[PDB]
């Protein structure tokens, strides 16, 4: 898998694109990973952020599905034309595959004025797809017509630059340290897994687990904070405040509404506390923990943003977390793997973990219905 080692990019806060090659001849373009989403959708027209765009009248391969498809979501819009092509992956698997690909053709405020993408791969389930569940996602189209196992990971590294891996088909050992544990997907459309427990500091917030839920917990590469459910958010930032007491801070900071800055080289780390999720495990009544540090919740805009924010569509297990963990998207196997990474940022006292197994029961009451 050496060969996909590396093959991420982006500029932080702006998510994570790969390189992908669509149409015969094939065209170029880079391409945002998306495990909150089920859409293969690229730039199809010249609109001024774009570098480039799919040229559909260049390509011999080239479907029409006749078909248009209007998404609008939280933060924007893109509407397109449905089509087929040849799809590959010059830094994945050494294949070529037939998938649906929507032409975009207007959109608002989804692409970035200044970012090196151009279009977006929805890693997710069928159920989310647009229009309806019968367009094939491009995962299930890769797996459908090769022998590439029905698996990926992913390793986001961050810091400006960032870089990671998607591993496509397998998973890479030297990418991790220590076990994988794994979390089942509770049900196949976004990637839902199941919170049960969460610490500040080893300090249990006490919350009945189905806040942790409500109305769902995902894990998602296009967003960059952890989001948390309002009640637990409130909750969490207490218990933050607490924490860290050695200093005061304005509320609007709390809300991701305005920074607060050190003079450089002097940021107090450890004043701020280490964060744990306990996500239900594979066995009846067993658990397993992941731990962040503020090294990954405190984003660098020596100035920070607090990239923990509140929630109104459930958890999301934004880069905040997955920057922290090599995470295997197990679809053969219905769960999610989290082990350490091997490239996440720590300093030479605290450290980012995956331990288990716990004991913790009625973990079946912690999902929402
Ligand atoms: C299935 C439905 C409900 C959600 O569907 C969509 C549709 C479009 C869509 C996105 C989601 C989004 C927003 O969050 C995620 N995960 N992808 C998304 C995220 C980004 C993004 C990601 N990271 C950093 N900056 C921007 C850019 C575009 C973008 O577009």
């Amino acid at each position: 898998f050496v060969e996909m080692v590396d093959n991420l990019r982006g500029k932080s806060g702006q998510g994570y694109y790969v390189e992908m090659t669509v149409g015969s001849p094939p065209q170029t373009l880079n391409i945002l990973v998306d495990t909150g989403s089920s859409n293969f959708a690229v730039g199809a027209a010249p609109h001024p952020f774009l570098h480039r765009y799919y040229q559909r009248q260049l390509s011999s391969t080239y479907r029409d599905l006749r078909k248009g498809v209007y998404v609008p979501y939280t933060q924007g819009k893109w509407e397109g034309e449905l089509g087929t092509d040849l799809v590959s992956i010059p830094h994945g698997p050494n294949v070529t595959v037939r998938a649906n690909i929507a032409a975009i053709t207007e959109s608002d405020k989804f692409f970035i004025n200044g970012s090196n993408w151009e279009g977006i791969l929805g890693l997710a389930y069928a159920e989310i797809a647009r229009p309806d569940d019968s367009l094939e996602p491009f995962f299930d189209s890769l797996v459908k017509q090769t022998h590439v196992p029905n698996l990926f990971s992913l390793q986001l590294c961050g810091a400006a630059s960032v870089g990671g891996s998607m591993i496509i088909g397998g998973i890479d050992h030297s990418l991790y340290t220590g076990s994988l544990w794994y979390t089942p997907i509770r049900r196949e459309w976004y990637y839902e897994v199941i919170i049960v427990r969460v610490e500040i500091n080893g300090q249990d917030l006490k919350m009945d687990c189905k806040e942790y839920n409500y109305d769902k917990s995902i894990v998602d590469s296009g967003t960059t904070n952890l989001r948390l459910p309002k009640k637990v958010f409130e909750a969490a930032v207490k218990s933050i405040k607490a924490a860290s007491s050695t200093e005061k801070f304005p509320d609007g900071f709390w809300l991701g509404e305005q920074l607060v800055c050190w003079q450089a080289g002097t940021t107090p780390w450890n004043i701020f506390p280490v964060i744990s999720l306990y996500l239900m495990g594979e066995v009846t009544n067993q658990s397993f923990r992941i731990t962040i540090l503020p090294q990954q919740y405190l984003r660098p805009v020596d100035c920070y943003k607090f990239a923990i924010s509140q929630s109104s569509t459930g958890t999301v297990m934004g880069a905040v977390i997955m920057e922290g963990f090599y995470v295997v998207f197990d679809r053969a196997r219905k769960r999610i793997g989290f082990a350490v990474s091997a490239c996440h940022v720590h300093d030479e006292f605290r450290t980012a973990a995956v331990e288990g197994p716990f004991v913790t029961l009625d973990m079946e009451d912690c999902g929402y219905n």
